[PDB]
């Protein structure tokens, strides 16, 4: 079984300069182990890098947070699933 | 300022038995400090009940988990912000 990874939004597509984001991907179907990762504009995002905090709350979830917007967390949110059966992805967008 | 509660989805309006279940509420403005709640059928939900998991990972967000889905589960999830200058929701809803 691949992995389907849910719709996900941040509740808004834009958010102002100092606010918090945070955004949730599920993958609650597909074969484990599963590998779960975060990127803005195809770059990859690190837990404690550019204001950025993921955590691995469960083997199927991981929740993206940000505690302080600024002008480089505009743009392309992106949460791929990975085990040996496949891929799978979802994509949202963000403004500030 | 009185809260304001981000719109949030289960990422899906139905779940199998036994597949995880997560849902995240964000309140990015609104005076602090904020009282955050979960419910489900106007019942309220608590960290460590009914197959329950509430995480305050920020001051401004509120996780909700659920590890194993089971017929107790379905219903109308809501997420209730408070602060002295007033309160704030949004609503979900989830069947199995």
């Amino acid at each position: 079984v691949p992995p389907q990874v849910l719709p996900f939004s941040f509740g808004e597509s834009a958010a102002d300069v100092g606010d918090i984001a945070s955004a949730n991907c599920v993958v609650p179907k597909g074969d484990l182990p599963l590998e779960i990762r975060w990127s803005l504009n195809s770059a990859p995002i690190v837990n404690g890098e550019n204001g950025f905090t993921l955590v691995r709350l469960n083997k199927r979830t991981s929740l993206l947070n940000i505690d302080s917007l600024n002008a480089f967390h505009r743009g392309v949110y992106k949460c791929i699933a990975t085990n040996p059966a496949g891929t799978s992805e979802y994509v949202a967008e963000l403004q500030v």
